């Protein structure tokens, strides 16, 4: 005979991990001079009809810039946004092609180091191009960090206001990044749950569970934020099998402005679901900042 006090404790069983960005690089494709024009053997009648336009690249974030026609001074004042991650040795690339109906002429190059563009947080400068007798690129870099609280959101949406370089999908003034573990009770006692998130037009998919009401993914997601202040975060759930939903959750962003660290981590409710149908996820917000 015996008293049994078992000692119960939680343990680290596991641990995911999933890469952040260490950063947001914001490109202003500005303008170029002096660009090499086509060649001929004499002078003659015309110049040579060079249309310029740029490839951008970071990491895997490509960027295509607009055809500007017949001028060797382009100008296409665009911006573009790319994340950044860790990542030793990583560049800026940039090539710059003539638009021709044949194989596209190259009108030079730029290897750009980034933790070079971190170091100066803001660039703005001519780049002689590489790889061609004549040439130079302007642009203007932004290397902005990842803050942990709204305190300065208001400033970065008026200065996304005051830009008018040509964003292809506009700028953003946050990241969204959030963890989807899983779903607890979903209707019908089974489906193929697959969880659908977007913000506005931004939208991921994650893989599909088989055949359970309990679904589980232990996914991350990260998205572009135009302005939390006003936009939500749509989670629909739905059946693969049959394409109809299992269930829906809006969030609107700006409630992570006035949480701890702009995250909450819970079992959320379900919409247009069974009762007790609920969905478990972490939504961290994190507001992108140039500072000095
Ligand atoms: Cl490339
Ligand atoms: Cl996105």
């Amino acid at each position: 005979n015996r008293i049994t006090v078992p000692l119960v404790s939680e343990v680290q069983i596991a641990q995911l991990r999933f890469p952040v960005p260490k950063g947001v690089l914001r490109i202003h494709f500005i303008e170029a001079q002096d660009l090499q024009g086509k060649d001929t053997y004499l002078k003659g009648l015309v110049k040579g009809k060079s249309d310029p336009y740029g490839i951008i690249r970071v990491g895997n974030q490509i960027f295509q810039s607009r055809v500007i026609k017949e001028n060797l001074s382009p100008k296409w004042n665009e911006v573009y946004e790319a994340l950044v991650y860790e990542h030793p040795g990583q560049e800026l690339e940039i090539e710059l092609f003539d638009e021709d109906p044949d194989k596209d002429d190259f009108l030079g190059s730029l290897m750009i180091d980034l933790i070079e563009v971190e170091k100066e947080r803001l660039l703005d400068e001519w780049f002689t191009l590489d790889e061609v007798p004549k040439g130079k690129l302007h642009l203007r870099l932004e290397w902005l960090t990842l803050m942990p609280n709204a305190s300065n959101l208001d400033k970065v949406l008026t200065d996304i206001k005051a830009d008018k370089d040509q964003a292809n999908d506009g700028l953003s003034s946050a990241l969204l990044i959030l963890y989807l573990d899983s779903a607890r009770n979903l209707p019908s006692g089974n489906p193929n749950p697959v969880v659908q998130m977007s913000v506005g037009h931004k939208a991921q998919e994650s893989k599909i569970r088989y055949k359970t009401n309990e679904p589980v993914w232990e996914e991350n997601f990260t998205f572009f934020i135009h302005n939390p202040k006003r936009q939500d975060l749509e989670v629909e759930v739905r059946d693969e099998q049959h394409q109809c939903s299992l269930g829906n959750l809006k969030v609107p962003l700006s409630q992570l402005l006035t949480s701890e660290d702009m995250t909450v981590s819970q079992r959320f409710q379900l919409s247009n679901s069974g009762p007790n149908s609920t969905i478990k996820m972490k939504i961290a917000l994190r507001v992108l900042h140039l500072e000095k």
